[PDB]
């Protein structure tokens, strides 16, 4: 546990929701690291909790880490700060950000999601949204609130909450079927909104609607100024049946080898 007495917040919010709110922090450990907090009914407590012990075990580059809790006037989640904030927000405000950029960036979240799918972990929230800026050419992933740490006899977790549609895959619409696949799809749905300069996928349409496309095997087009090899691996993590989906070991393989050549 953090000591509140070493940890100073800034008084204005960096955003907020229905948990409360985001704040920009400095924790002194000689050296004063810059922190992003999470500030705060049991529910809540239970998602804050499961958060950090998800964050407690994962250790990566291109995944935010968890410097500690801190109790005090409200419980808080302190974490390494991306100072940039939300890819899709900070993509929607900079469009001279070049396709080579944004390949290192979406590669980048291939390695975490790489390590992730070695450490049995599956995110079930991947999206642009997610994908926080440590500088223009270093992001990390961030909200593991609905993560799972999967058993060691199975390959899936089976849920019973938040439901966003556009970057579910079809055997989590249908059987409720969460893995490392499903992830994947979001991760396509994902790359699609880092070439769409953080656009919203299937712009007005309902989750419904979204559904009865891709059973007819329709995908979205290819974002203006997007490379064919981004495009045809965005199709490629949209594969409908999960067996003949890649896993993200393939998909980091393809983001590395077409980036560096
Ligand atoms: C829910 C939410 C997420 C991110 C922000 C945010 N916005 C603008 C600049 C920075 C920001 O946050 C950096 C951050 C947060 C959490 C862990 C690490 N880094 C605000 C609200």
């Amino acid at each position: 546990y953090l000591d509140r007495k070493l940890l100073t917040l800034e008084d204005k919010e960096l955003g907020s929701g229905n948990f409360g709110t985001v704040k920009k922090g400095y924790y002194q450990m000689k050296v004063v690291k810059t922190v992003a907090v999470k500030i705060l009914d049991p529910a809540l407590k239970d998602e804050l909790l499961a958060e950090a012990n998800v964050m407690q075990q994962l250790d990566n580059p291109y995944i935010v880490r968890m410097i500690g809790i801190c109790e005090a006037e409200s419980w808080m989640l302190v974490m390494e700060m991306a100072e940039l904030g939300p890819l899709n927000k900070y993509l929607q405000q900079n469009r001279h950000v070049k396709d080579k950029n944004i390949i290192e960036l979406v590669h980048q979240v291939s390695m975490g999601m790489k390590y992730l799918e070695e450490s049995n972990f599956v995110h079930r929230d991947l999206a642009a949204r997610n994908v926080l800026l440590v500088t223009q050419h270093y992001a990390k992933i961030s909200d593991f609130g609905l993560s799972k740490a999967l058993r060691a006899d199975e390959n899936y977790y089976k849920a019973q909450g938040k439901w966003p549609v556009k970057w579910y895959a079809p055997e989590c619409i249908n059987y409720y079927k969460f893995s490392s696949k499903s992830d994947v799809w979001s991760f396509g749905v994902l790359m699609w909104e880092a070439f769409s300069y953080g656009q919203k996928p299937y712009r007005g349409m309902k989750g419904s609607e979204v559904t009865a496309m891709l059973e007819k095997g329709e995908r979205m087009g290819c974002p203006a100024g997007c490379p064919r090899e981004m495009y045809d691996l965005m199709n490629l993590c949209w594969t409908y049946d999960v067996e003949n989906r890649p896993g993200f070991a393939a998909v980091e393989l393809r983001l590395r080898n077409y980036y560096y050549d």
